[PDB]
C-alpha cells in the first residue's frame, strides 16, 4: 500500500470510510477521474481487510477480448472450446479469500454483469463448458470514472447490478479540486523518488503556485509524471517556474 497523502477535507473523508468499510465485506464502489487513486484505495482496504493476507486480484474489464472475457473471469475447463488444451483458474477463483477488483467497471460487458451479479448474490460460478458449480469466496471492490447511473440509462449498466455493487460509495476528488494537497503530494513523490534510487528535485513556491493553478486532467499519475521528467531534465535541482513546461505555467 501507499497512504493517500493530503490534508483537504474530502481526502480525510476518504480516509474515514476507509477506516470504516475496509474490515467489513461490503463491496465497495469507488469512484473517480483517472489518476485520483482509486487502486490505492483498494489496496490499502484490502490490505486492512480480513482477506488482508489473501490475494489481491485486479480484472481490468475492457482491456480483456470479449471472445476470451467470460474464460478470464472464470476460467475453462480442458476443451471448453477451441485453444482449451490446458484447464485455466478465472480470476474469481485465483481471488478465492482475497479481494477482487474490477478496475473500471463501467467498461465490463453487459453479459458479463449478469453473470458477476449470480456470482455476488448466489456466491456460486462455473469454469465456462464446466458442470461443477465451484462456491467462490471474494470481497468485491470496484472502481469507475463513468457516470453508472447514466449508463443505467442508457441501459449500457444494470441497474440491480448497481445497487448490489453500490453498498458503499467512496468518492475521489479530483487534483483541480484538493490543490492544498499538492505540495504534500510533491513531498511524497519525490521522497518515493529518491527512496528508489531514481533522482531528487525540489520546487520553490512560484512553481507550486503555478502547479496549483493547472487543471490535471491526469490528476495525480500526471504529477507523477512531470516529476519524474523534471527529475530527468534538472537532476538534483530547484524547479522554478521557468522549469516547468509551458503547459503548466499559469503566473
Ligand atoms: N493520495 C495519494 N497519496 C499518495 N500517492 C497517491 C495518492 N493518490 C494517488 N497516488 C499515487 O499516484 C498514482 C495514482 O494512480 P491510481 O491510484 O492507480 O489512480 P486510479 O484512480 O486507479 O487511476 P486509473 O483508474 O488506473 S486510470 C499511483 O502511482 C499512486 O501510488
Ligand atoms: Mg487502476
Amino acid at each position: 500500500f501507499r497512504s493517500l497523502v493530503g490534508t483537504s477535507r474530502a481526502i480525510q473523508q476518504v480516509r474515514q470510510m476507509m477506516q470504516q468499510v475496509a474490515d467489513t465485506d461490503a463491496s465497495v464502489l469507488i469512484l473517480g477521474e483517472s489518476g485520483t487513486g482509486k487502486e490505492v484505495v483498494a489496496r490499502n482496504l484490502h490490505y486492512h481487510s480480513k482477506r488482508r493476507e489473501g490475494p489481491f486480484v485486479p480484472v481490468n474489464c475492457g482491456a480483456i477480448p470479449a471472445e476470451l472475457l467470460e474464460s478470464e473471469l472464470f476460467g475453462h475447463e480442458k476443451g471448453a472450446f477451441t485453444g482449451a488444451i490446458t484447464s485455466r483458474a478465472g480470476r474469481f477463483e485465483l481471488a478465492n479469500g482475497g479481494t477482487l477488483f474490477l478496475d473500471e467497471i463501467g467498461d465490463m460487458p453487459l453479459p458479463m454483469q449478469v453473470k458477476l451479479l449470480r456470482v455476488l448474490q448466489e456466491r456460486t460460478f462455473e469454469r465456462v463448458g464446466s458442470n461443477k458449480t465451484q462456491n467462490v469466496d471474494v470481497r468485491i471492490i470496484a472502481a469507475t470514472h463513468k457516470n453508472l447511473e447514466k449508463m443505467i440509462e442508457d441501459g449500457t449498466f444494470r441497474e440491480d447490478l448497481y445497487y448490489r455493487l453500490n453498498v458503499f460509495p467512496i468518492e475521489m476528488a479530483p487534483l483541480r479540486e484538493r490543490v492544498e494537497d499538492i505540495a504534500l503530494l510533491l513531498n511524497e513523490l519525490i521522497s518515493r523518488m529518491e527512496h528508489e534510487k531514481r533522482g531528487s528535485i525540489r520546487f520553490n513556491s512560484a512553481a507550486i503556485m503555478s502547479l496549483c493553478r493547472h487543471d490535471w486532467p491526469g490528476n495525480v499519475r500526471e504529477l507523477a509524471n512531470l516529476v519524474e521528467r523534471l527529475a530527468i531534465m534538472h537532476p538534483y535541482g530547484v524547479i522554478g517556474v521557468g522549469e516547468l513546461p509551458k503547459k503548466f505555467r499559469h503566473v
